[PDB]
């Protein structure tokens, strides 16, 4: 009943705006049509494999990383709301030329999940938006701005149905893409993730490098010492998908430091921040371990951060085992 | 270039077989189509939530459950080409009536993973098809044949994409369905997994009740006795999803009994066995930690079994530590 | 590469708006494109017959009728673009509420081509878009302008494609919608008519209706008195289609005033003001036979026009004629 | 409820038939879809304009004229269906492979209504299935046979929706293309048409070449000397169009010889045959004036004949006046 355009024009029509944002999330909504058509049939396309390069993180890059990236930015040029653009997959920072330049700064993951592009598990598109602070010509530097002064994120999920779950001042919606319109259709309003869940989501792989307090948060969550039921554990392997779930299901999700990553792995800009927002828009919260997330003031925009996050006391208990083992 | 029909068709053209199983399969694409439909815009045709009863092995029932049990029987019987239907919601085998009867006994999940629906995670259809052998009147007996019976299948991953997966005598093939013009292409032929690989797939939330040769084959996946690097852990939480990257990545993937569930959770009829068949067709391999998955003979049309399958060097590692606690 | 909604903006970019043009073409293209898909399946979705009553100007009211009124409506009241709707199907002119008023008037066919919808022949929307003047109170008044003051006009073409026509003060451009993604795309930029064509369009059952002047320029068409190729014939019987081939390919396009209907049979808001305006900005001339059919100042909303369109010389040959028999 | 696969095993499941008309059905299906989903946006795809070559009739052959004609000639090879092709792009019949060798000749129009193509008008495929005859090798004399001799005919509309019509011995049924599961779904059952309409269809730019019997014909449809309402008139220009509104609406369709053209235009074996059997199926008639299309034996593949269709009453009533000026 309620399309994500109508939805935004009936909301900043409240923060009397200039419609900016609004032009800002169409264009993203039809690179995210775009990417989800493609990726839908992927293998028909013969998009599957790698590009044959390696990005500035060190990530070998796949053809939807490339078609992706280009369709976000491409979009975000022509929508006249931005003026720098952060994408995992460049090295730099964009500038916007000055006849398309808008007041917004957007960071973004394009596509993200390349591990499981081609075992067709779930991927997605991650966003994040800043307002354009300092008068300054437009810099990688605007770019550098700390999660709590996003004025919007979120992400495009590539799922079993494609959802935009999209996180401003007053809380989280969720939009699925009808491919037959190809509209994305308002379905969950105002959502909420509960105060406690029992699903834990990490890569236990990394057991031999994780620190004592996931350790031992991972022990309580198989023993638990209250006998209650232990959790179910679940790791798709894209953080879109399982953040996703955390916010549906409520629980936690953990990338956090370990021996070979004081910094963990995640991306701060255009992962961690964007999620952290989501969520704590959501209720919930978004911790390294030992700070907020969305309180770092990066210094890189490609720079990594640990990211523990989900209902606010999952995430907590784990706060409590940090500061005993400090 | 190729589409299901075509290849099947071209190749029971070889098997030269009377058309049956090529109409059966037809009738199956149908209803894969079907769902995959429904599925990728759930939300939008309220298809979320419970159906409101139990089901044989005790599942909550859910609305895309019963949407995809009616397809999939309705297409099955309108095929001519079945006999007896065993549906994991059907508490009985469904014996078609005699003017669609046709020479095929069809066991299937027409809807797996239903932990996943509603945070939009991967979900599948799971199907095995049985020459009816007996010559008595189609009764549930015809379905209680050992896997190492089956004449075909596979399973449809509402994933990414939308794939159809297909094992017969000769080799497993994955077709893609082109949500375009509607027909599964052939993208990936005479499919084999890797001889080893490195990702395991368990659910470790039930780590205090995995019997030793679990717990040791988990621990030394975590600390390679070799100094290798640890395998990488991946639990979608579909079995469809996580076997099919079994499939394409090689490594194994784990429901073993543990010391709550003698017999494990997974159904033998129809997830079990169309699992180790598409196993062992791409030379992986699928046991219960004790015996070949495919030479259990059912006495129950539910009955469960404990599985782990994947790249045979991987399985033969569990194997072995079973043989040493045995 | 160029959607509909990036080509506005990039142009009102210019006319230096308030976006408000945009923000009601984006919201019509999302009516457009939900009728488009209901039609690209109506007889499955149950849509052929007839609603039940009878409309202003006494047309039989069918089912997709009601469905595209109802759609249209819906999205320019929530474009927040306009304040007077004056539709084909409503008696009198629908005020907007005051909290989504808008500063434009819109004229339009939910769905032209009534008696071709049961034989699947090609059949449209069309609109036309006011200023609105007066300072008054938002009433019916301020659809009763002439065409000539149109700001933008055109309509949807639901044939063997969808094409979205769109005639502004420069003009004319056509996108075709892209069913994949469900984007408007240009494909055929600043469209002009050729001077002359080849093509009469007009119902020869009404020949013993018909003036001297029609019946002549008729029997000139067959007989060329210049020893030419005889003109070919071509009559869809849905305004949208006819119009649109006489655009692309020139030529003539006739509904005249007969001897049972002094005014023709098309509505002058919602039918003739907008294709006139869209053959004018092409170079092409529309007319009644005695006066340009932009500038009749209405004086009812439901009020009928004759109207003879398209290239430049054939027109004007026929504008001849009538004044020869004046 | 019902898929044209399923209603046409349904039936040849009382032929007794071998399946392979039902292979053949299926294979015309997915070539349909792939055109009709192509047709749906061939401006976006580039595929507007000519292909650069003259066929054997003359016609400058356009883009989806070549990429039609392969689709049908490729699925109807690898349908195993049949052994003889006629294709009005073709200047002799195609002879298939022995290996996919099939009983059926299969006379086909791949893309009907070229002068409609690029104003985006209706278009569709003609089709018309004859039994190999004769037991010498395959050969073009195969497809020699009258129409009296099909076991199949129909078309497929790319219209306002995409409509298959396929005509058996036993009567005729419509099956519209749901293009969100890509499957042909029966709409129509048993069709019929009316004994007598009330809409006659001609390119009347043709008046100076008509003889005295379609001239007198004519003028009696504009002037009836019972002084009821004068017919309708409608000529969309592409056959597929046209003769369908003759079929659900009733009345008559003429291309009929002329001065210029002693056969008339339309081709004998892949418009005019497949044309006239639907329309016998329905209850109606097909001439060319003075003999029955269906019994006309050609002696040239691209031949062309005179043909008068539809209602029974309205097309007798032209009979008429051939006797009369005979
Ligand atoms: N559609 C909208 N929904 C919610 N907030 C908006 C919207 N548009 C603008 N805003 C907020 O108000 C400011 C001005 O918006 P705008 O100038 O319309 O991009 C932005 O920084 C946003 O934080
Ligand atoms: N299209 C096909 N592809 C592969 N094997 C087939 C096919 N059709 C039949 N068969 C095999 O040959 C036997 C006869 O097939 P049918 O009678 O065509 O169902 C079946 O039991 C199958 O195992
Ligand atoms: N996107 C656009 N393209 C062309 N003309 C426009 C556009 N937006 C506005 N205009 C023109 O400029 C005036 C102000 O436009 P707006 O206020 O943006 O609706 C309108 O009356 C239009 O005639
Ligand atoms: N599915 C069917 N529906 C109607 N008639 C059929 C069908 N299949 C076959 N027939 C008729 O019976 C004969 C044998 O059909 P088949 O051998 O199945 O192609 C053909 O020449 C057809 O005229
Ligand atoms: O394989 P790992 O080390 O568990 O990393 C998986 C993570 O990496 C990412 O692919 C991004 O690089 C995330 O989507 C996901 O959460
Ligand atoms: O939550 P658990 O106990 O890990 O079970 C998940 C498994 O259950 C199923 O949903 C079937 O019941 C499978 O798809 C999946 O492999
Ligand atoms: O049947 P007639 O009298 O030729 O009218 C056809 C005309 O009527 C309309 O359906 C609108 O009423 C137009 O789309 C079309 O041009
Ligand atoms: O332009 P004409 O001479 O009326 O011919 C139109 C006819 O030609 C065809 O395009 C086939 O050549 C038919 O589809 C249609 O009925
Ligand atoms: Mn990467
Ligand atoms: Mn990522
Ligand atoms: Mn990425
Ligand atoms: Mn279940
Ligand atoms: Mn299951
Ligand atoms: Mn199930
Ligand atoms: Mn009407
Ligand atoms: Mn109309
Ligand atoms: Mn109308
Ligand atoms: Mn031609
Ligand atoms: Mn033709
Ligand atoms: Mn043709």
């Amino acid at each position: 009943i309620v399309t994500l355009t109508r939805f935004v024009m009936e909301e900043g029509r409240k923060a009397r705006g200039t419609g900016e944002m609004t032009q800002l999330l169409n264009s993203l909504c039809t690179a995210v049509k775009a990417i989800s058509t493609a990726v839908r049939k992927a293998g028909i396309l013969h998009l599957y494999g790698i590009a044959g390069s390696t990005n500035v993180t060190g990530d070998q890059v796949k053809k939807l990383d490339v078609l992706s990236n280009d369709l976000v930015i491409n979009v975000l040029k022509s929508s006249f709301a931005t003026c720098v653009l952060v994408s995992e997959e460049d090295k730099n920072a964009i500038i916007v030329e000055p006849e398309k330049r808008g007041k917004y700064v957007v960071c973004f993951d394009p596509l993200d999940g390349s591990s499981n592009i081609d075992c067709l598990v779930s991927i997605g598109t991650i966003f994040g938006i800043y307002r354009k602070n300092s008068t300054d010509e437009p810099s990688e530097k605007d770019a550098l701005q700390p999660g709590r002064n996003l004025v919007a994120a979120g992400y495009a999920l590539y799922g079993s149905a494609t959802m935009l779950v999209l996180a401003m001042v007053n809380g989280v919606n969720c939009f699925m893409l009808d491919p037959a319109i190809g509209e994305f259709i308002l379905v969950d309003r105002d959502v909420k993730i509960k105060k406690k869940g029992s699903i834990y989501s990490i890569n236990e792989g990394y057991a031999k490098e994780f620190d004592p307090a996931i350790t031992e948060y991972i022990q309580r969550k198989k023993f638990p010492p209250d006998n209650s039921a232990p959790y179910g554990a679940r790791y798709v392997g894209s953080m879109v998908a399982d953040v996703h779930r955390t916010l549906v299901y409520g629980g936690i999700f953990m990338y956090p430091a370990n021996k070979k990553s004081p910094k963990g792995k995640l991306r701060l800009l255009y992962e961690c921040n964007p999620m952290a927002y989501v969520m704590e828009k959501a209720g919930g919260l978004a911790t390294t371990g030992k700070e907020a997330v969305l309180d770092i003031v990066p210094t890189d925009i490609h720079q990594r951060a640990p990211i523990i996050l989900g209902s606010p006391e999952d995430v907590t208990e784990l706060l409590e085992i940090y500061q005993k083992h400090a």
